[PDB]
Parts: structure tokens; C-alpha cells; sequence
């Protein structure tokens, strides 16, 4: 997996973009967020994830809570 960095996450309404070294900012979902409880992600935080690119273009997918 990827590990980058929650660049900015808007909380209410449950998306953002992750930093990754040498790629664009990933576009990130509620519902790529692994864990239970609330999905959320703050900015700053570490994760790891993965890349999964369909026809709608690269987005997150099982991001993961890293540190």
C-alpha cells in the first residue's frame, strides 16, 4: 500500500484529498475509510492506502488509520 499524508479532510461532509509523494493529491471518500465508528480522517494524519482507478478516474480505496 501507499502511505500518505490526510492533506485535508472536510468532516461534515466526508471527503478530501491525500498527499502522496510523487503523484497527484488522491481524491478520498468516507467509505474508503477501513475501521469501525465514525469515518472521519483529520488533516495531517498518516495512512495507507491504495490507488483503485475505474472509469471514474483514481480515488482512494481501504485507507487505513496509520501513524
Amino acid at each position: 500500500m501507499l502511505e500518505g499524508k490526510v492533506k485535508w479532510f472536510n468532516s461534515e461532509k466526508g471527503f478530501g484529498f491525500i498527499e502522496v509523494e510523487g503523484q497527484d493529491d488522491v481524491f478520498v471518500h468516507f467509505s474508503a475509510i477501513q475501521g469501525e465508528g465514525f469515518k472521519t480522517l483529520e488533516e495531517g494524519q498518516a495512512v495507507s492506502f491504495e490507488i483503485v482507478e475505474g472509469n471514474r478516474g483514481p480515488q482512494a480505496a481501504n485507507v487505513t488509520k496509520e501513524a
